[PDB]
């Protein structure tokens, strides 16, 4: 009968876009900002994060954007006390643990919190799961689209000399087919992908920057490298945009028979999509929390329906 | 481990026996037809005797050929089991899970309109729509061999053998990838091509009997080939298919594209694939406990895998 009270903790590129999204959902009131600054630069009402507790009563769920990963561990336990839980966190090996964690937490509060949502991890976990559950003995795999890093793009930026810096990863177009037929069994993570470098620096420093580059260990030595050099008007047109994207592809046989099953994004801007899916999964955690609460939850225990601001006798009639 | 069994031996009864025994987790208890004789060495029951095996069963794989068999048919073999059927007749879908549902209050889950399109194809019209805040979105059905109009062409008086396939126009998927498919429809969006065996003193009224054809030809961009027997022989006897699901959304200046493609060597094979998954689903709401009628729409991901939860979130997420 009511609106869902939402706020959001941090405003970084991921807050920001949810903050503006918002805007656009026909039962969402964003109540507030909590920052560790006491001023922004928005209509947004903001208070600080040590006053959570003194809005508990006034939020049904908090979107959790806290910069630099590592506050997720941390802090989010605690934010579960007070409100249902939606967070990104993609430390791929630490998932389990912060899921028990969460789990414990909301279950005393009585509150929903679910963890791990965005597009990967998120719909390339949902279709991972859904593909390789219906076909048999499958092949499956995961490419990282033509896209901005931004890990490796902050690597890049710090070498001594350089002024602007971009980088990007890139599929491979042949390794991309092979997968679609089955020819790629034995490809390892150094032959799916490739990675290319846009830098603005000054023509003595290139020499030395490009072997800096070429030589860092972990982001880039085991990989096809592209570096190029260019000057700072190319770089502020081309490349100050955030694009991203992916495929996700599965195949497998049923007695002399193929069949492949793939799955695209190509998406402008990062953050806004990553903010998209995390806003409708926190409209899932409070119906979940409405029809009987538990724990924490990743985006595999989570019907479909839940995500959608429609019925589910409006969906059923069309959409199926 | 799980208590399966099939009725009907048609192209997708035949396709779930063949990967049933491929499942680390299931058993095939036997198939319920109106013969007596099958070429199988599963087990052959008849269809009324319902009672001695409904005790030895969790759910029946409704796999009955002639759709309209299953509005009838279908609520009573809810109360001896678990249903999953592939009813695609939408409009008549939501009024089914009803009358579905009152009859699975008797222990059973009743799961209806699985497959990939209804299934597969519904997931990712409703995960996509929900998450582009003002979305557009359309359904392509691939280059893919349509049954029903295949029947339809045989049919006609002097057609010897035929097929008939439906098509993308490869402007509108491309239109539609790039948010400027609004203004189209069916009868724009998708192109029909058959291949037809027949006399060539025939040919000129078949083509017409073909192209005045109402519902399933009149509006469509249609093509009619006549060709020898050996090369419809060789060329025109497999069961291809798939298609695209196509979302677009923008978030103030920034478009997003979201595609979900199928490309099926032959269309009962994957149909079946998905028809079994959702079986272990619908048993799964087991030890959960607790049922009713349900879409694809209304189960979490995780229930169609074989495998427990904790080790699909440690590897998958």
């Amino acid at each position: 009968g009511t609106n869902i009270r939402v706020a959001i903790v941090g405003y970084g590129n991921l807050g920001r876009s949810v903050e503006k999204l918002i805007a656009k959902q026909p039962d969402m009131d964003l109540v507030g900002i909590f920052s560790r600054r006491a001023t922004l630069d928005t209509k947004t009402p903001v208070f600080d994060v040590a006053d959570v507790d003194k809005h508990a009563d006034d939020v049904d769920v908090l979107f959790l954007c806290m910069g630099s990963a590592t506050d997720i561990p941390e802090q989010a336990p605690k934010f579960a006390q007070f409100a249902c839980t939606v967070d990104t966190y993609d430390n791929h090996r630490d998932i389990p643990r912060h899921r028990q964690v969460m789990n414990e937490a909301a279950t005393a509060a009585g509150n929903v919190a679910l963890v791990s949502t965005g597009w990967d991890p998120g719909m390339f976990s949902i279709n991972r799961v859904y593909a390789a559950a219906v076909l048999a003995e499958h092949q499956q795999h995961t490419f990282w689209g033509p896209g901005l890093s931004l890990g490796h793009s902050g690597a890049l930026r710090r070498i001594p000399g350089v002024q602007k810096a971009v980088q990007y990863i890139l599929p491979s177009e042949d390794a991309l087919e092979k997968a679609r037929r089955g020819e790629a069994g034995d490809l390892t993570g150094k032959q799916t992908h490739k990675m290319q470098c846009f830098v603005v620096a000054d023509a003595a420093d290139h020499e030395r920057i490009e072997n800096d580059i070429r030589t860092m260990p972990d982001y880039f030595v085991g990989y096809e490298v592209e570096v190029n050099f260019i000057d700072e008007a190319t770089f502020d047109s081309e490349h100050t945009g955030m694009p991203n994207g992916g495929h996700v592809i599965t195949t497998g046989d049923t007695g002399g028979f193929n069949h492949t099953v793939e799955y695209i994004l190509k998406l402008d801007r990062n953050p806004d999509f990553t903010a998209s899916s995390q806003i409708a999964f926190g409209r899932a955690a409070h119906r979940m929390k409405q029809q009987g609460q538990s724990g924490a939850f990743t985006v595999l225990e989570v019907a479909p329906y839940l995500l959608s601001p429609e019925n589910l006798d409006d969906l059923i009639a069309r959409d199926v």
